[PDB]
Order: structure tokens, then sequence, then C-alpha cells
RNA sequence: GAGCUCAUUUCUUUGUUUGCGCGCCAUGGGCGCGCUCUAACGGGUGUAAGUCCCGAACAUGCCCAGGUAGUGGGAAAUGUAUAGCCGAACAGCAAGGGUGUCUACUGUGAGGUGGAAUCUGAAGGAAGCUGUAAGCGAAUCUCUGGUCCGACGGACAGAAAUCGCAUAUAAGGCUAGGCUUCUGAUAAGCUGGCAAAGAACAGUGAAGUCUAAUAACUAAGCAGAGUAAAUGCGGCGGAUAUAUGGAGAGAAAGAGCGUGCACCUUAAGCGUGGAGGUCUCACAGAGGUUAGCCUAGUAACAACGAACUGUGAGAAGUCAGCCGAGCCCAUAGUAGUGAAGAAGUCUCUGUAAUGGGGAUGGAGCGAAGGGGCGAACAAUCAAUAAUGUCUCGUAUUGCAGAAAUGACAACAUCUGCCGUAACCAAUCGGGUAAAAGGUGGUCAAAUCAAGCGAGACGGAAAGGAAUUGAUUGAACCGCCGUAUACGGAACCGUACGUACGGUGGUGUGAGAGGUCGGAAUUUCUCAAUUAAGAGAAAUUCUUCCUACUCG
């Protein structure tokens, strides 16, 4: 029980509080905010410290209150280094210095190694199907402290930053079995795919690993979405895969259901009847573009960024033309952006038909690509080339 | 540049002048009555032709094709070509109105007046004027197409308000494509990538009806992509003089002018009125200074400061539903209205609500804008002995790990085809725990048992199952009924048009735009490549508005 002191050492408590206030969490049903635990940890810090050391502490019934979140962070920031030396190298889900892009690159490395038959595994409702007793004794093989059984019990049948770590302990046995059988895999947390060399070997691996997960782990495989694929019809962590006509290189790409989400968010951010300034639309669109590129910066989006840049500039021309709002102002702003007054007056009295008018000619020349890049709109193609060509 | 394609309406609104009361007047409408006309101009049928019927010159539309245009012909359609109506999102004139600006006069001043410049002269009364393009142009009756309406409300609650279904990780429409299967005329309307409504232009185009004439020359289905300030489809009922597209009857009315009517009505016309507040001046008081000079500053409040308050004479000047029944102030019980008849009373009959007649009555009824009090409405807030548990022992059970010895060499797990094939990755026949194999032995545990719990048994801790009073509703979006006007019939609008009555919704921020007025910069023109200047054009800033978009 000497680990319990490092769990409740006050520097780790203040670091957990810093992680909470930088996390900016939300209150639960009780209604206690992240602001208020300074005086509450002054008022009740000895109370909760003694209550945890004497094994009597109350749960919360979604989003937990920030005291339970804060204690969960305080125990998960010390339970993690001791569990890092046992975790597999191809486990990338909620670990320090590990992200989804590492999983995609390792997937491509194994994919180009010669294992291009994918055993996609979908676990059905992960945290609602794990037996608490097997998970808790799995913790109890290497951990001196068992106070986590109160959270595990009375928050499921009644998460924060302890539940993904416990998910990683529960799937670490699966990862050890995969290394035991000599199978290659990549695993984000409860999102794992096996790569093997042939069809009927992939079916054998699917049957045996579903057998192992159901019997010797205690969770059920969702058999309706566990599918033996190729890396051409797989959606893994938002990335689809394809085969290049280069030598033996499989390449990643954003999946069509991720491009659809980006296009939906782009169409929302460039709605022409959105009553904010076009500087604000350009700012939020740059935030969305800049957050969507550097997650998919691995993989090929040359033509996709070209098409999306063209669509973004078309919708921004429509937004600016709708915001000009009158044929007099459309004519004036068209003249002072370069167009002659006769052509600008003919175009501006087609003020309606916004989509036709912003498609071609005078508005396409006036609101140019340089006029939109100097406006502040970063281009998807040039940003993608700047990050990873 | 969007995706070889690709070149667009030189337009107006929903959004910013005015919006009060009372009175007058039609140049508007209603009902009469007269006088003229009415189908290119002629004929016929006839008692009666505006109606019914027949007659042909040539200009456009369309066809005849001759890449397109020009000569020669031909089938429908239109015009010249009905009396006459109307006047464009067409011009011109324009009485008037606004201006913190420039200038002359005037007043002690608040201000006023006349000019100059500029905006405006409007969808609600100079019932503005003039000239048009285009459009229209005959009672009724039947059939039919299109459109619109049967509120609003993302179409729910509500409400007096057509039904049903669908509709925002977007119905639906539309634009540009992709793949398969494959005779025209009239012309309301529909659509043109979507806030929605109209105009322009273009393409199409329902229902009927008409026409199948002549001569040649020089589209549907299918998946997607893109695009929305949301409605779409069907049933039922109604309207339809933009004199709605037509078809059939129909000897049927239509138009202009004049004139009557204690006939009706209108918001920018004409008279008149103007409080409450806001300023200006002069007197008195209240004071800084020793009755003599000053009385404001702080948008405003609060609060300092001598700087406050009356009285009189003046000046500009109002005037929009948002939650308001009623009362108070002052113009004011005055203007106005009423004896061709009020208030009050009775009676009859309507609406969801506002009402409308009839009898009696013998004289009252009665404004304007602004502010205050405020019943009420909407929202938010405040005052007003069981179970389960607490802690001790008892019997346990969930899940690790270690393993005396048995039973089977059979269970797991990982690479994953065979033949034809002169060589096929189901490119060919099958099959996907297919061949051929590699690796770990597998299971049961007699016992032993960590750590965290979990419900049971027993004895001692216990506990208990309306009103009043405040604050907010700043500012808006509409919609419907009746009366009444208009743009542009419907739709959409004119501050929800306005007046009264009824009914839902948004919530004090940001953005975008418009802008009477002012200031500045540039590009010109002007002289002569002088003028701080005159005529401008463009842009920016400022003043004002938030009806618009999003929350
Ligand atoms: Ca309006
Ligand atoms: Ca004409
Ligand atoms: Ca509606
Ligand atoms: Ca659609
Ligand atoms: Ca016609
Ligand atoms: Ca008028
Ligand atoms: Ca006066
Ligand atoms: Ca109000
Ligand atoms: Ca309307
Ligand atoms: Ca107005
Ligand atoms: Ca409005
Ligand atoms: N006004
Ligand atoms: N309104």
């Amino acid at each position: 029980s000497n680990l319990m002191e490092q769990i409740l050492s006050s520097d780790n408590l203040n670091r957990a509080y810093l992680q909470v206030v930088r996390n900016k969490g939300a209150e639960g049903v009780d209604g206690m905010k992240y602001t208020e635990l300074k005086e509450h940890l002054a008022k009740n810090g000895e109370t909760i410290k003694g209550q945890l050391r004497t094994r009597k502490y109350k749960p919360q019934p979604g989003v937990p209150t920030v005291t339970d979140r804060f204690i969960q962070q305080a125990i998960a920031q010390v339970l993690t280094p001791i569990y890092e030396e046992q975790f597999h190298d191809h486990s990338y889900g909620f670990r320090p210095n590990r992200c989804a892009q590492q999983a995609i690159l390792t997937a491509l490395n194994i994919m180009n190694d010669g294992n291009d038959w994918i055993v996609d595994i979908d676990l059905e409702k992960f945290f609602d199907t794990v037996n608490h007793d097997k998970l808790m004794t799995l913790i109890g093989r290497t951990i001196k402290d068992g106070d986590v059984i109160s959270i595990v019990r009375k928050y499921l049948v009644s998460g924060g930053n302890l539940s993904p770590l416990l998910a990683n302990i529960m799937l670490n046995e699966l990862d050890k079995e995969m290394e035991k059988r000599g199978l290659n895999f990549v695993r984000y947390a409860d999102d794992c795919i096996i790569m093997v060399g042939s069809e009927m070997s992939a079916n054998r691996v699917m049957r045996n690993i579903s057998r192992f997960i159901e019997e010797k782990l205690g969770l059920k495989v969702n058999m309706t979405k566990s599918k033996v694929d190729r890396p051409s019809g797989l959606k893994y962590l938002g990335f689809g895969f394809y085969f290049d006509p280069r030598a033996h290189q499989f390449k990643a790409k954003p999946h069509a259901k991720s491009v659809a989400k980006f296009k939906k968010r782009m169409k929302e951010l460039t709605c022409r009847s959105w009553g904010v300034s076009n500087s604000y639309k350009v700012e939020k669109l740059n935030q969305l573009i800049r957050g969507w590129i550097n997650y998919f910066k691995i993989g090929s989006m040359k033509t996709l960024c070209k098409e999306l840049d063209s669509r973004i500039r078309y919708r921004l021309r429509m937004c600016i033309w709708k915001q000009w709002k009158t044929p007099q102002n459309q004519e004036k702003n068209l003249v002072k952006l370069g167009i002659d007054r006769n052509t600008a007056r003919r175009v501006a009295y087609t003020g309606k038909r916004i989509a036709y008018v912003c498609n071609k000619g005078a508005v396409n020349v006036a609101i140019s690509n340089k006029r939109l890049a100097s406006f502040g709109l970063i281009s998807m193609l040039d940003y993608y080339i700047e990050k990873c060509v």
C-alpha cells in the first residue's frame, strides 16, 4: 500500500488539478464546477484524503462531478507509468506520445510488408460488457491498490480519464495473446485490426480471436461489423486505404465518411445566410481546415485538396456576394475590385441567382484566388504540401 | 478562375420622406335619365345587326431549309383594323416638402423669410399634368386548363381559422454533367441552381381548338455531384374583369359625353387647431460680489456649485400595434357635431370579436399629440410503526496464482489451395476450419491460497414516508375579419397600409446594408498645360436607421 502514498502525494494532486483546469470540464447532475475546488480542496482535502486512505468514499451517477474526475486523474497519472512497461508497442489508444497517425503509419508498414488481408474486429459496447471481477483481478496481478473497484462498480451499474486506461489494461491481455500467436496488428483503444497473409488464414484468425475474446477475456465480439477485408474497403480511425500503382506501396487516404463530415462542416461554416462577417467565416474555416489537414497529413489528398479548395472558394464567393446584399453595392464592390462598370452593372442586377453568378466571369475575376488568399483564407492544397507533400 | 466546358436582367420592393384631431370638396364610385357611337369598308340573313354569316389587298410570326442572311412561294396565328379603356418596374414637365450646409434681409434672442446647391416629388388627395411601347376591349349559360385562396406557426402548443402525409446528418425544386432504353400554330402558366414577390429577357408549356399546306433558288429512367433566410405533394370546397388560356351555345349588350341625387366615400388636396414637454427674452423673488454686474455649466439623471422658482410675452414643434381596461393633467368640456334629431330606455337580429335596424326620447354627445397612476396578461423570484441505513462476531460465495496424481496423444494455434494450363490472382473447374505442414503437449485438479468485495444469520446504534410582494416584457416579425385607399387581378406589398376587433412568435448582441446632412481624397473639364476657384464623376470617413441575416 506504499503506492497509495504516491497516488495521494500533494504535488500529483496539484498536477491533477492543473490538468483539470486546463481540461475545462463540465459539471454533473450535482452541479459542481471546476472553479470551486480550490476552497473545497482547502475545506475537504483532508476529508477526501482520509476517506480514500480508510476505504470509504461515495460515488457519483454520463459526466461525473469534477471531484471524482479529479481523483480519477490523480490515480490515472500514477497508474500509467507502471502500466506503460507492459503495454504492447502497437497499442496507440490514449497513451502519452502516441496518436492515431502512428497507428495508420504502422498499419501501412505492416500492409506493405506483405500482410494485406485484414481481420477487422469490432467489440460490442466495450465498457458495458466487461466483467468487473476479472478486470479487477487483472489489475490486482501487478497493482497494490484496489480502491478503483468502487468507481468501476458504482459508475457502470449506477467517463473521465481513468476509463480509457482501464480499457487499455483489459485489452493488454488481448495484445499479449496476439504477440503470443505471432499476429501483426494495430490497435487504437477498442479499435483493433489484424493483418495476415491470406483469405482463409484471415477467417481462421477471425474465428480464433473471437473465440479468445469471448471465452478468455469476457467481452463479446460484434459479429455484424467484424469483417474480413482488404485494405481497399476498410475505414480505420477515419482513414481509408488503397493500393498505389507504385511498386508495393499501400497508401492511406481520408475515408469518404470523413470527407463527408468535412464537407458538411465546411457548408455550415460557409452558409451565405450566416449573419457573421466573412472575416469570421474565414477564421472558423481556417480553424477547420487547419485541424483537418494535420490529422490526415499522412496519406494522399492532392486532388481532394484541389477540389475542396475550389468548392471552398466558390462558397466564399457566394457568401461575399450575398453579404453585399444590394445591386448598387454589388456593382460598386465589383467595380472597385477590377471589373468595368458596364459588366459590373449587368452582373449586379443579376444579384439574385447567387450560385450562377458566383460560378463564372465577373465575380470569379473580382473575388479572385489572390483576393481570397489575401483575405486570410488559407488554401488546403498549399497547407497540405507545407505539412507533408 | 468554377468544372473542352465559361461571359451573366445596365430593374423595383418587402427596409430609412409623410403618417395627429376636426371640417370642406370629387376630378373616384353608386343609382337614374338623355344624346351619340360600336366591329378595316362593303355586302347578305333578316321586322330589328353592336351580336349571326361572307368577301382580300400586304406587314410580321411560322414553314418552304440550302452552314447564316437577301429574292420567290405556302397551313394555321397576329397587326394595320370596333366604339373606346389604361399608361411601364418608360420618358419629360413638375406645385410642393426636407437640409446640422452657402448667401442676403430681419428679430435682443429662441427663430423667421427669399434665394443657391442637394435629396425628394412617394404604393395610401397638386384626388399631379403631358406623350407613349406593351396590354385590354360585349349579357348570360355549360364544360375545361392554369393560377390563387381556405391564416400565422421548420408548418408544434395555441387560435375563430381546410384535411392527410412528408420535410433540415436537408424533403423538394433547379444547374452542369455521366450511363442505359430510344407536324406545326394558339399560350394562361411554369422554370431559369432557390428568403419571396413582381417586372425584363430566354427556354418551355396545360387544356381544348386550328393546320398536316407548299417549289425551290442564290425524350424517359437510373444512381451520384453542386446549390437553399422551407416548404412540397395529393383530397375536398371556393375564387378567377392580369376584362385568366380556351371550347360550345347564345338578335345578348358594350363604350364615350352630358346631366340629375338634403347619393356614398377617400391619409401626401384645401382650411383650421396644437396642448404636455423643450428652448428664448424681460420682470419680480432666491443668492456669488457692495438694492449695481451675473444665473449657468455638466446630452440628461445623480451630485457640486450664486445659478433656483414663479409671472408675462414669445419661438420651433409634434402625431407608429407590440403588456394596458380604466383614471388624472392641460388645449377643453372649448373647436366640432346634434332639431333632415344626441344621451338615456325598450325591442328585433348578427359575429369568434368589433355590430346593424326599428319604436320612444326633446338635447346632448364631444377631439389631437405627450406624460403620470394603473386593474389585468406572459415569464422569473421571494415572503408564506415498514424499507433502507450504523458497527461487531458466525456460516459462506465471485474472480487470481501455486499444484500430489490421473486420463488421451488429442487439443489448441500459425503459415494457407489442388489440377488443367506450352503455364489463368475463381484471368480456367471447384473449395474457403481446401492441400502440405511448423509450433506449444492438452485437460481434470486432491490440496493450498493472496487481494478486493458481495449478498445472508445473530446481538447490541437509531431514524422515520392557493395567495400576497417584487423585477422584467428596450425594440420588433407578422397574420386574419370588416370598412377604406393604392402599387401590380391573384401573389407580394403600401409602418401588421390605415381605423377597430382577434391571434401567435422573436428578446436588449454581432454582422451587413441603406443614408437627409457634413467633411476629405483622387480622376477630369474649365483658362493659356493660371486660379484657394466654377461644372462634375468616383471613393472614404462622419451623422442617422435596424425593417434585413445569424444567435
Ligand atoms: Ca412590411
Ligand atoms: Ca399598342
Ligand atoms: Ca407557413
Ligand atoms: Ca435535394
Ligand atoms: Ca389573350
Ligand atoms: Ca399619391
Ligand atoms: Ca408658433
Ligand atoms: Ca413597448
Ligand atoms: Ca401579406
Ligand atoms: Ca414608409
Ligand atoms: Ca418591417
Ligand atoms: N417616420
Ligand atoms: N407588425
